[PDB]
């Protein structure tokens, strides 16, 4: 990942839940999380290397008890990985910046546009309003 790991600086910077989440793929609780019942316009970008990755017109209730996005802002910014970790196969997905944990993607999204849920950790992202 091109955006340069500094882990002193992550430290300083991040609160303990977006430290945990990004950095040792921790998840927040569902119903916990910041964004995930905003619908303010805007864009929600990695809170680790500042990269835009979903806009809030990709947003929508899931009902699930996180930030739900039908699709990316474009095809190149999320890294996706099988996870294997909790007794269960998974489709993480990642920045592709830098790497940071941002949640998981799932098969049970909106069927009338991508058919792709997006679950990802509030604490993984930082909202910026437009
Ligand atoms: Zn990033």
């Amino acid at each position: 990942y091109p955006y340069p790991k500094d882990d002193a600086e992550l430290r300083r910077r991040l609160t303990p839940m977006q430290y945990e989440v990004t950095q040792h793929a921790a998840t927040e609780p569902p119903f916990t999380g910041e964004y995930t019942d905003t619908e303010d316009a805007g864009i929600y970008h990695c809170v680790v290397c500042g990269t835009a990755l979903f806009e809030s017109g990709a947003k929508y209730h899931s009902g699930c008890g996180w930030p739900s996005y039908f699709k990316p802002i474009d095809g190149e910014v999320i890294d996706e990985k099988m996870d294997y970790t909790h007794g269960m196969t998974r489709v993480e997905v990642r920045c592709n910046q830098c790497g940071a944990h941002l949640g998981h993607v799932f098969e049970d999204g909106p069927r009338d546009k991508t058919g792709l849920r997006y679950c990802i950790n509030s604490a993984a992202l930082n909202f910026e309003a437009k």
